[PDB]
């Protein structure tokens, strides 16, 4: 009985508001007060210099309720505004702040008295962030493979941790009051005469100062309801401020009694923890699970509230998450087109009830898909846990949101996470309680570490290029791991020796990339512990230390491999046309590499590297299969290190493989040089581990076959795949069952991780870049996550128009 | 055959030049630039900043080589001037820099143009400094006992650890270019995706930073002296420089070859080690041992160098260790009167040589001795190791510089130290190896960690004081501990009852002493690694870290205890007239006391207490036991306690008793209000373990039997004693014997730590307060260590006026 077409006067009003905030300004106030408490507080331990930087901040911050929200709590003075984070660094501050409010869909609008503020503080951090700390450690030969871009890991020298869900049921049973509680016994039982306790209690005592401040704040939100209805002149909304505050004074102390006070609650939380640290994928993990006995309660049986006013409810917060913004540097912004935050909903799955699989699926969850539905909005993410046994009727409900063209709902698949987690160590029963976090990876809200995707990104195709030409890095001219074998030199003896040379490069390049990320995980906890995270994650509080520290009951993290499809369809290429058949010669390719397919001659060369050679996403085994064995070296290598909180307390302590990189395909490829399968230099990698662009030429059922090849339960974070369809294929309810047998058929037999689909139409994509001030509300899904299609600059409007469009 | 009464032109040139310095100056290089690499390289670790810091101040310094030395190597700009290192404190500097040439007995030249240096430096450090951080953690309780008084802890808190002899024989045995070798295998074997690795090489890289900028220096004094050369014009001394650049050319890389290399390179060392850190107490070990097997092949046989030119040389070098200086706050600087480096040299005692114990006096240590009785210099402290089996010859040899009247040389026991260091598990070839550390404490050279005293001062007569009125401290009206008995309210039953209060008491001043040694240690282990240190004990090299973090073998540290003899006789007398005999009442007294024995009645009172019941040192069995007993209780309290060091590396980890006070005795006494011993108010306290001053009226002989009777065994932070005897007294050969039958008593049949002589005339110390500028360079000995008189205040000269004078 879904209902996807009707909105309100309420939230018609404010969602447009939002989306005409077209060139967001930045708000400074949390970088002058941070900076402060760190000069007035310098002799602190750092995590309690930071937890009152945060209660300084918090209280001596403007903070508004406009748009008749029935949800309140701004992440900054101006609406959408991009605080600034200074502890991470200021280097990309200090080389681009003139040039920000015309930068190709990463723009901000910097008023010159905001700019101000700027040239004040920046100069003290220098030297003293992450950032600029990171280069202080890193071996130079480490320096090189960064300044080169083989490996990037700009993300986590500029910007807090995140990618992780709190433990919001706790938060809900005990209210912060009974956190303080939690505390209280905690110091209580501290020695100050054991070298551990002494740290211990620096933590606990950090963790009490901001419990503190957060009851405050709360309270001074509960302030403004009243003062506001004061001047207030339309009974109706003072007779609903008046219970804003009425339900902000029962959560700033106790468990929240209805609906509204238990939603209202958690969203205080995933703001202050974007205030805290700059963090995306601030995700909610199974809000369908935690906040339905309050659902149940209120509207299914009391019927106190009506289930229209709830799902009223669930938008205002939805717009609430739309307001959170988030600036990035010029480089880093490529790679992260739409200035996206990534906060994640979970809804659906299955649930581990006294060691029997029981489905998940409830009325809340049907409420929350529909007001999504109704809503067409970036955000929330929206992730459903698919499972054989989910209905007909909810798996029909989630195709009517997709006909609705912006992307959500994702989908994920208790067919392959559960079992691959269980045979991690994971409790069986917190294995039944995966979220997504972020876009595609999957974690165990409350009881994870961060990023179990997130970490340092390798380019799969330049590494590739090296193993061809000897070591060499023609992007940069640099040669890492020396080795003779150069195609240029023609002395490859068979195929297999290549597959060799790539076997052997990659092993040094993954060595690298786990030195350097010790090195910045290792800056992030020297220098930024995340106070109220670390408070709300189990089990911080009971080791009193930070999630960086070890806090965290499991702790698990995988990097991101860019160029998956173009690694496969170069490795197939060179073996046909090169070894197979001698087609083509060794040194005729090298020179044709080095020469960016150049002339006619050699373009005829790239014809027969493009269409004379199987893709990956045809069901070809020969290629698939190829590539699966690829990777394969990747992920045996992780299989010797651990990671930095090995041994330290959490479960687990390792690596895994993932996929999800962003947008980062584009500005990637802009750094590898023409590739075998016919790629020129500069254009676009392939997002993701989706097919390359154009490359899929017998349907969808086809792609599905080549993506599910893959080494799926060693790359938990995340195989992304993107589909897009027209909306005339889509249509009739014979279509729909089209869809559905699709996906049944993904995460069933082929044990899927994840698919996603764009209904748009190509002449819809072509009249937005063309009167972008007609189309300002669109939405299109880009990889991971939905955007805003006018937002997006014009590489990455363009690698979404030219992504293949299938029939059902 | 001792000739002690004869020196050379050359060395009394320099000695006088020296003793003329009356107020040094304040060379402020090392603050200079030590800020700028600490604003440079902001962005490394602290161990690799540290370690730029020091080579860079190393190699833009003003060196000289001034009065003709035989040995080269200044601390600073300015002859016996005293740097300045921000990195501890700066606060005492911000108090007190106009108010520093006029200061009882520790003034300090203060250049108008040097003065414009500090205000420059100091506002950076602001926050940033081991003392400003200690009191950003200190837990409110912790800083009230330390602004009282009642536990002090300011020398850790404002100065580096020092405290120990670092591994000369290694230094000799590979010389710079051998450790070098050492470092580079060691990060040979380095993991950087190892945690644990990662850390130790960023402290391995900054050993090799300090070790290459050492070797740099030892070139660049090669250089002088070879430059100086060619503008000197007295042949005979240009034959000298060629042969020192030509042994500092052989020294700045390898193992030394000669006396003279292996005496200089140790010197270099023991230098710079206090250009580093500002520790006092740079001990040197046992030099007769490990300088010998050059002396013996230089001139015992090969005899290219005669006895009397190795005289002279250590001579210049006694004197380079005189230009050692150092400042101090202007509370600090009265318990440390007349600024003094406790630079400990060693001679004689035992030597396990394959598992049977042999003497170890050699003719070096004739020589060592022989040339300290001709020089009658502050330094070094020279510290003989007495055993059973010494010969009559060396002892006697040991009394004739004692007739010398300079106070050395100061005596330990093998007798008890060896027993109880095998006794706490040290290595039994270690303890027989054992040195002197600074004053009367005891370390094995090379393996151990710092501070094996030096840690936390307790106030054992005001804590009883407390335990005698309510827990009422009445210097500051405080009350840390609160209990119902009290004096005042005359409701202690029987003394039983006023023992169980101390016993109360004391249990929670120690424990408060060791919750604040915690946060200072751990505060000195963040930001102050002691580089070269570290680099020159075992075995930091092997695990990668600092002493501080745990890289010493062997580690015990002890605090010190002052105010013992009052705690004796306070107890003793409360227990005779007012419980045993009903002479005094429990309110009379407390009154007495509340009053500062005011009136005449209440004075008739206090000398009833003085003389009407017996005191510590006429060998009096009731006092003396009972104040072993007052102490047991402290010495039982460290046993459930570990220093920080505990389980991270070393052996032991654990405390000792320790009474190795300096002159604290006086401006500890002025805090501590009319004692029922009889004392007044503000008068001093006793220094160490001896009898307070006047109340030991039956001889030498029962003196050491009080002191004997201690728990010497659980007090390894030294028992200090002083003795002094009029020059008369100890004049012929027959009152020799009667020193050494007393000597070979205490260390025999009584088991004593320690015994040193003053052999002065009352009236020379009355005409050296008056005239001063014909004594200054009259030596006379105070606690410890040796002092020039004319530089004590006058409160420290006359708590040395005021000892008793002894006969044989
Ligand atoms: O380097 P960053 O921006 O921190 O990582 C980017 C990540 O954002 C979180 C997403 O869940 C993941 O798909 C993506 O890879
Ligand atoms: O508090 P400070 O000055 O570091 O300690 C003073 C110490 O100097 C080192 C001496 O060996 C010891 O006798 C004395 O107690």
């Amino acid at each position: 009985t879904l209902k996807l077409d009707t909105l309100s006067d309420r939230i018609k009003a404010h969602k447009n508001a939002l989306v005409h905030i077209v060139k967001p300004p930045v708000c400074t106030e949390r970088a002058q007060h941070y900076t402060e408490m760190y000069q007035q507080h310098l002799d602190k331990p750092i995590p309690v210099r930071r937890a009152l930087a945060l209660a300084h901040h918090l209280a001596n911050r403007t903070i508004w309720i406009k748009h008749d929200e029935l949800i309140i709590g701004n992440q900054a003075s101006e609406v959408r505004a991009a605080p600034i984070f200074p502890e991470y660094t200021v280097s990309w501050i200090e080389k681009e702040i003139d040039d920000l409010a015309d930068r190709p869909g990463a723009g901000f609008a910097v008023s010159a008295a905001n700019a101000r503020v700027l040239h004040e503080v920046c100069p003290w951090w220098r030297g003293q962030t992450v950032q600029d700390r990171c280069y202080g450690m890193f071996t130079d030969e480490q320096k090189g493979l960064l300044a080169t871009g083989i490996i990037k890991a700009e993300g986590n020298m500029t910007s807090g941790d995140a990618h992780l869900a709190v433990n919001f049921p706790l938060l809900l049973e005990k209210g912060l009051d009974g956190l303080r509680e939690e505390v209280a016994e905690r110091r209580s039982r501290i020695n100050l005469t054991v070298l551990e306790d002494l740290h211990g209690e620096q933590f606990l005592k950090a963790i009490d100062i901001v419990l503190v401040a957060v009851s405050e704040h709360i309270e001074r939100f509960a302030a403004l309801a009243r003062e506001m209805a004061a001047t207030e002149t339309r009974e109706s909304r003072r007779d609903e401020l008046l219970a804003m505050a009425e339900n902000c004074d029962l959560i700033a102390h106790q468990p929240p009694q209805t609906f509204w006070q238990a939603l209202q609650l958690c969203y205080f939380i995933q703001l202050i923890l974007q205030i805290e640290s700059n963090g995306h994928s601030v995700s909610f993990g199974r809000m369908d699970q935690y906040l339905y006995p309050y659902y149940r309660r209120d509207v299914e049986l009391n019927q106190t509230l009506d289930r229209e006013h709830a799902i009223e409810m669930l938008h205002s917060c939805w717009l609430k998450l739309l307001e959170v913004n988030k600036i990035r540097s010029g480089s880093h912004s490529k790679a992260s087109a739409g200035s996206p935050l990534y906060q994640n909903v979970t809804i659906g799955g299955q649930n581990l009830v006294d060691g029997q699989p029981m489905d998940a699926v409830n009325p809340l969850s049907y409420a929350i898909l529909e007001s999504c539905g109704r809503l067409r909005s970036t955000q929330p993410n929206l992730s459903v846990r698919y499972h054989a046994g989910m209905s007909n009727d909810f798996l029909d409900a989630c195709v009517q949101v997709i006909r609705c063209g912006f992307g959500m709902p994702a989908f994920n698949n208790d067919e392959i996470v559960i079992p691959e987690f269980i045979k991690l160590g994971i409790e069986p029963q917190d294995a039944y309680d995966y979220a997504a976090i972020g876009c595609i990876e999957t974690a165990v809200g409350g009881k994870w570490g961060y990023r179990c995707t997130g970490m340092s990104f390798i380019n799969f195709a330049r590494v590739m290029l090296a193993a061809l030409e000897g070591g060499h890095d023609a992007t940069s001219g640099k040669v890492f791991l020396p080795q003779e074998k150069a195609l240029s030199a023609g002395n490859f003896n068979n195929f297999d020796e290549v597959m060799d040379a790539w076997d052997t490069q990659i092993r040094y390049y993954t060595r690298k990339s786990i030195e350097i990320e010790y090195v910045v995980d290792t800056m992030l906890e020297e220098n930024v512990h995340d106070i109220l995270c670390s408070a709300l994650v189990d089990d911080c509080i009971e080791r009193a230390k930070s999630i960086k520290q070890g806090g965290a009951k499991y702790d698990w993290v995988s990097g991101l491999q860019v160029g998956i499809a173009n690694l496969g369809n170069s490795l197939a290429a060179v073996k046909k046309l090169v070894f197979e058949q001698g087609a083509i010669g060794q040194q005729q390719l090298a020179a044709a590499l080095a020469d960016d397919f150049d002339g006619l001659t050699h373009e005829q060369l790239r014809q027969r590297l493009i269409n004379g050679a199987p893709k990956y996403g045809n069901d070809d085994d020969t290629v698939d299969t190829l590539l699966a064995r690829a990777y394969q070296t990747y992920i045996d290598e992780l299989k010797q290190y651990h990671n930095p909180r090995y041994g330290r307390g959490p479960v687990g302590g390792n690596y895994y493989a993932g996929t999800s990189s962003i947008s980062a395909n584009v500005p990637f490829g802009a750094q590898t040089m023409a590739t075998p399968d016919g790629r020129k230099a500069h254009t676009p990698l392939a997002e993701g581990a989706s097919p390359a662009s154009g490359t899929d030429h017998l349907g969808p059922t086809a792609v599905i076959g080549s993506v599910g090849k893959l080494p799926t339960a060693a790359i938990l974070g995340g195989v992304l795949l993107n589909q897009k369809l027209n909306p005339a294929t889509l249509e009739n309810e014979s279509d729909k069952q089209k869809l559905m047998i699709l996906l049944r058929t993904f995460f069933e037999v082929h044990k899927g991780w994840h698919i996603q689909y764009n209904i748009v139409s190509r002449e819809t994509l072509l009249d937005a870049k063309k009167h972008p001030d007609q189309y300002r509300d669109l939405v299109v899904r880009v990889a991971g996550y939905s955007a805003f299609f006018t937002a997006l600059s014009p590489d990455a409007q363009d690698d979404i128009i030219a992504r293949t469009e299938h029939m059902l």
